[PDB]
């Protein structure tokens, strides 16, 4: 018993040596908390990722079906590492982009930088001349089903959109360490098998329920999944809503992890914090944090602290 524990620090020790302070975790531990992260836009999400949002220097992967908020998620990362002084690539192969929405959720558009690849290896390539630059700090991939092969385009066997991808990621980790620079890939349901095992972060992206406004029916609870996690226990999973054309509520993630914290107090419909009254029902309570941002600022300080960070 005794005896034991040192023997299994050890094995957990030389692991951690041998391949990365990541390679072994008990699920219950606290995590590594690094300098800096780019926040997801959910304070939910960032506390689900343990190390308060995505980690830099890494491979991100957020997957999910057609319009269930990956990208959403994706732009804020894009938004905070601007708002942080960073610059930003958006590679797209799928041509969906809404730049109004991007600039609703903060997403400084005008010096996004944007490239629309002929083919998946000019895509991928692009993206890692981008990234050996060592001045960006997030580039985005939309697509990875996306990425295409010059072969398949130019009409010419079947299975290199995957030694295509295994290809890229081998040299793009390396890049995208030394840099810092974090690459969010898109992913839907592809060529990503290789991505699942160079991903430092994986997301699960989905639609749960669809919010009501009086029978109008705009804007969706959004669940998202942690389901690999280098950097912090895996499997942790979030929930928060994406507004109508405003994306994800920071506000309404506030209060949620404030009640589960206990810093926000629910007497009935009323919801409190510290003796004031923020609203009744959550729509209020919401309302009012958005034209408070003193408390907002407020409450998410406490939630940081209460946490990791």
């Amino acid at each position: 018993t005794p005896d034991r524990e040192k023997a299994l620090e050890l094995a957990v020790a030389q692991i951690e040596k041998s391949y990365g302070k990541g390679s072994v975790m008990r699920l219950g531990d606290e995590a590594r908390q690094p300098i800096s992260v780019i926040p997801t836009g959910s304070i939910a999400l960032d506390v689900a990722l343990g190390i308060g949002g995505l980690p830099r220097g890494r491979v991100i992967e957020i997957y999910g079906p057609e319009s269930s908020g990956k990208t959403t998620v994706a732009l804020h990362a894009v938004a905070n590492a601007q708002a942080a002084g960073g610059v930003a690539a958006f590679i797209d192969a799928e041509h969906a982009l809404d730049p109004d929405y991007a600039k609703k959720l903060g997403v400084d558009t005008d010096s996004l930088l944007v490239s629309q690849p002929d083919t998946g290896e000019q895509a991928l390539e692009i993206a890692d001349m981008l990234i050996r630059s060592g001045a960006l700090d997030i580039v985005v991939i939309d697509s990875v089903a996306a990425l295409v092969p010059r072969a398949e385009l130019e009409g010419e066997h079947v299975g290199l959109q995957a030694r295509l991808m295994s290809q890229a990621l081998r040299k793009m980790t390396g890049a995208l360490n030394n840099s810092g620079t974090t690459a969010i890939f898109i992913n839907q349901l592809t060529g990503g098998k290789a991505l699942k095992f160079y991903a430092s972060v994986r997301m699960d992206v989905r639609r749960v329920e669809t919010l009501k406004d009086g029978t109008n029916a705009v804007g969706n609870r959004t669940r998202v999944k942690v389901v690999k996690n280098k950097c912090s226990p895996p499997f942790k999973q979030a929930e928060f809503d994406i507004l109508y054309g405003k994306g994800i509520s920071r506000e309404g993630s506030l209060i949620d992890m404030g009640v589960d914290q206990g810093l926000i107090r629910k007497s009935g419909a009323w919801f409190t914090y510290e003796g004031e009254q923020l609203g009744q029902g959550k729509e209020n309570a919401r309302n009012f944090l958005v034209e408070n941002a003193d408390v907002a600022d407020e409450i998410e300080k406490k939630i940081k602290e209460k946490l990791g960070i």
